[PDB]
């Protein structure tokens, strides 16, 4: 019954870990729907590039633009390093202790990398680091952290198996990094289209069925 | 001993499946080397953007540009679909039989998607398809193919576990799609730098230790 083309954008790590299997199951149940899916980590302007659904992962506050916003879930972040690296660099009891640790950075080389932390008694700390590895691929960062290259901040869901095995260890567990909000942004008119709506509703139902943090 | 910044580009699927663990191990053994790694599937111009090492995956023939070329390995491709999809769409004994099958496409939406095939007795076939799913992420394509959304062409190394389980099946096994060559392209002067060379040599040794096809 739903038929037409739907143009979607989604960050890479979220697509591989979560969104891909949703879209696969949707397309199996809606044979007449065509999906053009750009896997990119760039900020996408939905109105100009005529994007029907743009999935984003950003920390609050979020864009109060003219676009419609639907929240899909919250994902917490954490600072991790390997036991080997911890054995060499000392103890981390306050954010100041991270100064000088080798680090890894998610993004582009020209960016300024800073860990924003909130701790007990409403304490805030902002720790600048010069990472020796900079990339947008979360898989590569996790493998580098596993080898003890540097401390890195990753989404919890990306490292759950490693932390359970002990091959990665959480630093400063009493402090917390700002959480990220998985949300979908769409132009008001595009969501009216029947095919776009069916895709939108199915994602909402699938994300509601998840109990990830 | 090696120290400095090395700027590298690498396609996503190859980075996640292969190149990431190499760079991780290298950086653990060379603490003074900084790596800026862009994970992108775009054609990178190394000379203009001042890229030290650009890793590419393209079928032969390759660029005879002024850049230095080092071959790292050959990766064969194959056409796969799920048993369920095969049960619904009929039998595939010649490339003509693929006409009309729902398909998936690796790339951008505006591209023209054609399967180039070579068969027995030096027979060539070129099968145009209109894919209902278009993306650059290989993981998403594999999950869609697993759900029976469409026939897709993927690198063999990406589907070895699926084919062994039977959840994906190889179409037209007597025909072959052109193979892809993993190679690294670098400006002649940039490779002279000590840090770039150490990275280059380590990749050459690591890829030589692989016996992937
Ligand atoms: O929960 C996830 O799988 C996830 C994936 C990517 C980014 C992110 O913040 C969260
Ligand atoms: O052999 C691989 O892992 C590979 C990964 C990506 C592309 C490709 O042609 C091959």
């Amino acid at each position: 019954e739903p038929r037409g083309v739907v143009r979607i954008t989604c960050p890479v790590a979220l697509l591989q870990a979560t969104v891909s299997t949703m879209l696969a199951d949707f397309m199996a149940s809606c044979p007449l729907v065509t999906i053009h899916l750009e896997a990119t980590n760039r900020q996408v302007d939905p109105v100009a590039e005529a994007i029907d659904i743009a999935i984003r992962v950003r920390p609050p506050p979020l864009q109060n633009s003219d676009l419609v916003l639907r929240v899909l879930g919250n994902r917490c972040q954490c600072l991790v390093a390997s036991p080997e690296l911890i054995g060499r660099q000392g103890e981390v009891n306050t954010p100041v202790d991270l100064t000088g640790w080798p680090s890894l950075g998610l993004g582009q080389p020209q960016q300024t990398f800073i860990w924003n932390l909130e701790g007990p008694e409403k304490a805030h700390a902002a720790v600048y680091h010069q990472p020796r590895l900079v990339t947008a691929d979360m898989n590569t960062l996790r493998s580098a952290a596993l080898a003890g290259v540097g401390v890195v901040q990753l989404p919890l869901m990306m490292v759950t198996e490693q932390l359970a095995e002990g091959t990665l260890v959480r630093l400063l567990p009493d402090w917390s990094v700002r959480h990220e909000i998985i949300h979908a942004v769409y132009p008001s008119r595009r969501g009216l289209l029947p095919s776009v709506r069916s895709v939108l509703d199915y994602l909402v139902q699938r994300f509601s069925q998840l109990d990830e943090r």
